[PDB]
């Protein structure tokens, strides 16, 4: 998962807590 301050990609880099903030975590 994706950690803070990682790009994540709604659709291929899903954040670990969270949706993804837009472009990052």
């Amino acid at each position: 998962c994706k950690p803070k301050g990682a790009p994540c990609s709604p659709l291929m880099y899903p954040c670990c807590t969270g949706p993804c903030r837009s472009g990052k975590c």
